[PDB]
């Protein structure tokens, strides 16, 4: 298993594949968690203490190693939040029902007078509220002011009541409809700059408020904000054509409700230990893996690292493999629908024939397996922009397990492949190690497949004629 010849070949390489390394790095990911408040989330020291992991693994193992940073504004609530009245009477009101956050707010802890701005109440108005600079000719500074919605960006408001000296900013519905009087879930913008907070009510609260002489506000709204940057975590062969780059990727970040040990810590750990074995392999193609960063976010990484690939490096990439949730504790066998059989969507060309041979290796493996969707779910999807052939592994998520696929692969019909999904309790105890193993495997035949010859997928490629051969 030390030897070159080993790891060179499709079924060599998952022989060498141990389930148990992947474990032991997957504890590894868990250490980091408990050691970072619990979570790996983008522009929190969980996710640097991975990145600083995954790089150390990949020099230790030879490779030249790119920490690609790309900016990213973070933004996560910690906690519920608080508004209270304390003048003229106490009245303390109710979180998400009669206030919420406005999504990228700043954090505070703010009590103050409040002051409305330029308010245009009753049913059709067309409220202008804060919007100008004049709507605070008179504000005193220190004031949390009340502004109505209208007209302009939310964004817009907040930043002028900042520039006015407001403690904070409650913006309620602008009321002119009858449907536009509660609570909704809106957003100051990526590009706020305010620096204080802003929460939204409802349109018969604000009116209330308005009117209430002497009126002071406690307002808690408890969330990290940090407008920073984040990192993918890219590193390829020196061995291999590098004209025909065959890629796989895994999302190392997590959601900052947990550690993210299956999603995607599975998928992480899993093609690390494969870039430590291919470190001495002797591909004919050139491989490239990345950890992608901030994809809990939307997909910000992946998507960042393909758009920003000159046009002669982006068609060096002949295949991306994507694997997100591989060890998902009541799992199925789930393979990308390269070719459309399952839901009508078809990959670039070339993508069915990565999806035929992922269906090939569970049938060599006596596992019944079947198709999931891939309409841009996960870092695949700026490669489908792309047109470059890709497809992927998957054990479920979220959804419910049916009769029919408790009988083929086990576990409990009528339950969620993964209950832990995206929450605090997927931890270390979450992975299916059967599951994990034969999913690593098929991940590793695929790739070394394609890594001794893209044949299958050049074939699909000149057979679609929708993309010319330069050589
Ligand atoms: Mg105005
Ligand atoms: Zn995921
Ligand atoms: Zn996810
Ligand atoms: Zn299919």
């Amino acid at each position: 298993c030390k030897s070159p010849l080993l790891v060179s070949t499709p079924l060599g390489l998952p022989r060498c594949l141990q389930a148990s390394n992947v474990v032991k790095r997957l504890q590894k990911l868990e250490d980091i968690a408990s050691l970072n408040d619990g979570n790996r989330a983008a522009a929190t020291p969980g996710y640097q203490a991975s990145v600083d992991y995954v790089k150390q693994t990949l020099q230790k193992a030879g490779y030249k190693v790119s920490v690609q940073p790309f900016p990213f504004t973070a933004y996560y609530p910690k906690g519920p939040g608080s508004l209270s009245a304390t003048v003229p009477q106490p009245v303390t009101y109710e979180w998400e029902k009669d206030f919420t956050y406005l999504s990228q707010t700043e954090a505070g802890d703010v009590t103050a007078k409040v002051v409305p701005v330029d308010l245009s109440l009753g049913a059709g108005n067309t409220s202008t509220s804060g919007c100008e600079a004049e709507d605070f000719a008179n504000f005193p500074a220190g004031s949390i002011a009340l502004i109505q919605r209208g007209t302009c960006n939310f964004e817009q408001k907040a930043e002028n009541a900042a520039a006015a000296g407001a403690a904070g900013v409650i913006i309620f519905n602008q009321g002119n409809t009858d449907d536009r009087k509660g609570l909704e879930n809106v957003t100051v913008g990526e590009s706020y700059e305010g620096g204080i907070p802003v929460i939204f009510a409802t349109y018969d609260n604000g009116v209330a408020w308005s009117q209430t002489p002497d009126l002071q506000l406690h307002l808690v709204v408890d969330v990290v904000r940090k407008k920073t940057e984040t990192y993918n975590v890219v590193a390829e062969t020196r061995r291999g054509n590098p004209n025909n780059v065959v890629m796989v990727g895994a999302h190392l970040d997590s959601v900052f409700e947990g550690p993210g040990i299956n999603d995607n810590g599975s998928g992480s750990a899993a093609q690390l230990e494969m870039a430590v074995l291919l470190a001495k392999a002797l591909p004919v193609n050139k491989v490239r893996f990345a950890w992608w960063g901030a994809a809990e976010a939307g997909l910000v990484g992946s998507t960042h690292y393909v758009q920003n690939l000159a046009p002669e490096e982006k068609k060096k990439i002949k295949a991306y493999l994507n694997f997100d949730m591989i060890g998902s504790p009541n799992f199925g066998n789930f393979i990308y629908d390269g070719d459309g059989s399952d839901f009508g969507l078809q990959g670039p060309p070339g993508s069915a024939a990565i999806e035929r041979l992922f269906e090939a290796y569970f049938r060599l493996r006596g596992q019944q397996s079947e198709g999931t969707e891939i309409d841009f779910r996960s870092d695949y999807a700026e490669f489908f922009n792309s047109g470059i052939a890709f497809g992927g592994l998957f054990t479920g998520a979220e959804g419910l397990k049916t009769e029919e696929q408790a009988q083929k692969y086990g576990g409990t019909a009528g339950k969620a492949y993964d209950e832990c999904y995206h929450s605090k309790c997927d931890g270390i105890a979450n992975i299916n190690q059967d599951a994990l193993e034969i999913h690593s495997d098929a991940m590793a035949f695929v790739t070394s497949w394609l890594s001794l010859s893209t044949k299958v997928v050049d074939d699909e490629i000149a057979a679609a004629g929708q993309k010319l051969v330069p050589r």
